[PDB]
């Protein structure tokens, strides 16, 4: 497998705060088609790696989703955390900006002055995001089926019907979410998808921000997020168990998965 990177995973290696690779970051000097961006990248991944673009929620900024940057990049991904043109952007606009960020990561991969020069496999990209940014990620996957993976958290969109999505999608949900309640948002979105590998991971007792920076379940959520991205962005079957298993965690109130061996 030409995309396989890093050592064979264990629960401990996936639950740790950082993966095997050293991480550096830089601010995007002139963001093209979005508000602002921070790029996290591994210095020593051993090959080109996929790129992941992460959206914040309504009124929110990069701080809410920043922890994913070092966490994912330390396992061999280039990750751009996004500020949208307006904090009040709706999910459709949020999706366009997510793709613009992936577009600029690919452009920067071909820029000699950039720290990620030569570091990205621009054919392998994924999307993540919180709430409206989760709906934005789902729209990105629907419109761009070549995306290799999606992992929105506490998603919300004006529609819950994402039946066209063929991208492997992990729905991270928060049980006690009062902003985007699971019964009217995360669950129907999960249920709508009939054509893909998919998973529903509900954090017990979680408020709307249960997967944000500073959360108390970074070991569990970080493991699932990284494992899902490894399995599907890298086709890495060393991660099939971690990606598709019920994690048997006291912090999970609900678990569902389909087309996930």
């Amino acid at each position: 497998n030409p995309y396989a990177r890093g050592p064979n995973p264990t629960a401990a290696s996936l639950e740790a705060s950082a993966g095997p690779f050293t991480v550096r970051s830089f601010t995007v000097s002139r963001p093209s088609g979005y508000g602002a961006g921070t790029v996290y990248y591994p210095t020593n991944a051993g090959g080109t790696v996929g790129a992941i673009a992460i959206l914040p929620g309504y009124t929110a900024r990069q701080s809410s989703i920043k922890w994913w940057g070092p966490r994912l990049a330390s396992h061999g991904f280039v990750v751009i955390t996004i500020d949208t043109n307006s904090t009040l952007d709706q999910p459709s606009s949020r999706s366009s900006q997510q793709m613009a960020a992936l577009r600029q990561v690919a452009s920067l991969n071909g820029t000699s002055s950039s720290p990620i020069y030569g570091k990205v496999d621009t054919a392998r990209m994924g999307v993540m995001g919180w709430s409206m940014g989760g709906g934005g990620s789902l729209i990105s996957a629907a419109n761009n089926p070549s995306l290799k993976a999606a992992a929105p958290q506490a998603p919300w969109d004006s529609s819950t019907n994402f039946s066209s999505v063929t991208v492997p999608t992990l729905i991270i949900a928060c049980q006690n979410d009062s902003i985007a309640p699971v019964n009217s948002s995360a669950l129907p979105i999960y249920d709508s998808m009939s054509r893909n590998a998919k998973q529903y991971l509900e954090i017990k007792g979680g408020s709307h921000s249960c997967a944000n920076s500073g959360n108390s379940n970074q070991a569990l959520i970080g493991k699932k997020g990284v494992a899902w991205m490894k399995r599907f962005m890298d086709n890495d079957t060393r991660y099939s168990t971690f990606a598709c298993e019920n994690p048997n965690s006291t912090e999970v109130s609900r678990f569902r998965t389909a087309n996930c061996s």
